[PDB]
């Protein structure tokens, strides 16, 4: 039976609340997307269908835009790719924004597909659009997306009879803005974007009681605190490494609301997050625009070069608890891992451990994965007691945030068994 239910909140629209008492780690809901696509930077790097990486991908012969890890993935993707294929080819040199490709797949799914389990609690039709809070500047952007959609889809959609009844493209893009989910791979790299309308019932908190995690395109929703009957379920929409000012801007611009939580009222952790010399971390924050762009396109050697110029700068440096320094350390660690520079990766990774303990309180999947990566690096460098401690810590977090239904837990159990065997052998 469902442990969760839709309800009408007092001042944040519809929400989701507990039907039964919930414990940390409890699986509350799981969902495939209504529609999803690979994101800009990962196109051609990960499989369109399973969103896993591969050194060589197979391309769709007709459009040569969709790329796949296997014949299986290519063929199972064909029903949901068939109609967009004509459009991606027709516009051969042009590639549409991710949101436009996403909405194309929404339309095809709603027109040609059976009703999706993803809409069990809440449908695309039901989604919040915030249209009466949009600024004129945002409306202008949405009008351009509508015209972009109309151009991209012209081979397949010519009139309203090819859209769902009373479907309004402007309203649909407004819904996409404030209900899109960023799909992350097992290493927490962003790889795609999707709509999960039942999961869109969850309202935001800067200190939430639930968490979502992705296993390929599949989404698991779990409790990460004790929750009482009738209590609202919340997730954090945002990266934890953000000041209250940064959160204010994104929640206004993307979600059209003002956050009243205790953390925003008190600027909780802002001061620690911005320690060090302001001129230095303003330069690092600016450099992170390019670093994060490079990372999104998997350009690890270039990422590492930029990060080393900051971490080992001849000029003034920042404390590791400064969030921009911390982001650079994380990017450098992931770059070193993907480049096989495991000694250097462990150095950066170990430095992030205490800041992550502070900025990801309780059970958060980003910290669980980070601790796992550090433990794995220590295990393969022969540091068995230290690896075991971190792998056990990762398990303590990821049993709650990931659970047995997530394949990464199985990978972690293997590392724990390996590390334990090494300790028993003395
Ligand atoms: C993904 S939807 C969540 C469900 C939404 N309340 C609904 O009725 O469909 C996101 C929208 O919910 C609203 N909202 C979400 N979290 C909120 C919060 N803490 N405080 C106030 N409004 C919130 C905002 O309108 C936001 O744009
Ligand atoms: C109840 N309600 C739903 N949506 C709103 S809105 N569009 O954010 O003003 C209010
Ligand atoms: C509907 N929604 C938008 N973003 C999210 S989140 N928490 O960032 O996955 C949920
Ligand atoms: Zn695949
Ligand atoms: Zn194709
Ligand atoms: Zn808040």
């Amino acid at each position: 039976p469902l442990k969760v239910e839709k309800f009408a909140t007092a001042n944040r629209g519809n929400g989701l609340r507990a039907v039964t008492p919930l414990r940390p780690g409890e699986l509350l809901f799981r969902s495939d997307p209504l529609a999803y696509t690979v994101c800009k930077g990962s196109r051609g790097v990960v499989c369109d269908r399973c969103l896993l990486g591969k050194e060589k991908l197979m391309r769709c012969s007709q459009c040569r835009v969709a790329k796949y890890c296997s014949a299986k993935c290519q063929k199972k993707a064909w029903p949901d790719h068939k109609r967009e294929c004509k459009c991606l080819k027709s516009c051969k040199p042009r590639y549409p924004p991710d949101s436009v490709r996403l909405l194309g797949r929404v339309v095809f799914k709603l027109m040609d597909g059976a009703p999706s389990e993803s809409e069990k609690l809440y449908s695309f039709y039901d989604l919040e659009s915030n249209i009466n809070k949009l600024t004129e500047d945002r409306k202008e952007g949405l009008r351009q997306l509508v015209m972009t959609f109309q151009h991209f889809m012209r081979e397949e959609i010519q009139d309203a009879s090819q859209l769902p009844p009373a479907f309004d493209l402007f309203e649909a893009f407004a819904k996409v803005i404030c209900n899109s989910f960023t799909i992350c791979n097992a290493e927490m790299q962003e790889v795609g974007v999707g709509l999960y309308p039942s999961i869109s019932l969850l309202n935001h908190s800067c200190d939430p009681n639930c968490s979502i995690v992705f296993n390929g395109p599949h989404l698991l929703l779990r409790a990460v605190r004790d929750i009482e009957v009738g209590e609202e379920l919340t997730i954090c929409y945002l990266d934890m490494l953000m000041t209250s000012e940064e959160r204010r801007k994104q929640l206004r611009d993307q979600y059209c609301f003002e956050c009243d939580c205790f953390r925003c009222q008190t600027q909780d952790k802002d001061a620690d997050m911005l320690t060090g010399d302001e001129q230095v971390w303003k330069e690092v924050q600016e450099s992170l625009k390019k670093i994060e762009e490079l990372k999104a396109h998997w350009k690890w050697e270039q990422v590492l070069a930029m990060c080393q110029a900051i971490i080992s700068s001849n000029s003034e440096r920042l404390p590791d608890i400064n969030i921009y320094q911390l982001k650079v350390l994380d990017c450098a660690m992931d770059a070193c891992i993907n480049l096989g520079l495991l000694e250097e990766a462990l150095f950066y990774g170990t430095r992030t451990m205490e800041p992550y303990r502070i900025f990801f309180p309780g059970s958060h999947p980003v910290r669980g994965v980070q601790v796992m990566k550090v433990g794995k690096l220590q295990l393969h460098q022969g540091m068995f007691p230290q690896a075991m401690k971190n792998l056990r810590l990762a398990f303590d977090i990821m049993r709650v945030t990931h659970g047995r239904e997530h394949s990464l837990i199985e990978d972690l159990i293997l590392l724990l068994e390996e590390c334990d065997a090494n300790i028993r052998a003395s």
